[PDB]
């Protein structure tokens, strides 16, 4: 739904979330589990790491945080025509993990705060207006496919 400029400013802002992929990654996951306690619920892998200091020291999630955010970066980068990266996705988090979409909601505000926070010059007006477009395009195409599979 973006044009090809909102496009470029997302990946322009990819490309240094990919000069630390896990640095954001911790940040990202940090940020979601302290400001939505219940999704830490979500992660069983994660759910006894209940202080900042606790969740930083996991290298168990520190490696899942690359996990996300490579699959993330790649359906970024089909700029809309992700549909092969989105099933499996879909398919996991509504039938596997049962994630309410709300809680991508929360993990997709999670990511602008750290762009924003780490990136403060680069991540301007604009290049956050892109991103949040971005992500919400791909809200909404992960909930029609959670609609396909009947949850
Ligand atoms: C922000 C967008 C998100 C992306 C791109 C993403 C991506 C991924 C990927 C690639 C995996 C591993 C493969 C798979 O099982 O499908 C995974 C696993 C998982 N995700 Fe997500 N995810 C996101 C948001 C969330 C949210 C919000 C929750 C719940 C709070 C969640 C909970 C889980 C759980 C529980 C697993 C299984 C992990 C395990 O125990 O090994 N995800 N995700
Ligand atoms: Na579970």
């Amino acid at each position: 739904v973006l044009s090809e400029g909102e496009w470029q400013l997302v990946l322009h802002v990819w490309a240094k979330v990919e000069a630390d992929v896990a640095g954001h990654g911790q940040d990202i996951h940090i940020r979601l589990f302290k400001s939505h306690p219940e999704t830490l619920e979500k992660h069983d892998r994660f759910k006894h790491l209940k202080t900042e200091a606790e969740m930083k020291a996991s290298e168990d999630l520190k490696k899942h945080g690359v996990t996300v955010l490579t699959a993330l970066g790649a359906i970024l980068k089909k700029k809309g025509h992700h549909e092969a990266e989105l099933k499996p996705l879909a398919q996991s988090h509504a039938t596997k993990h049962k994630i309410p979409i709300k809680y991508l909601e929360f993990e997709s505000e999670a990511i602008i705060h750290v762009l924003h926070s780490r990136h403060p010059g680069d991540f301007g007006a604009d290049a956050q207006g892109a991103m949040n477009k971005a992500l919400e395009l791909f809200r909404k195409d992960i909930a029609a496919k959670y609609k396909e599979l009947g949850y």
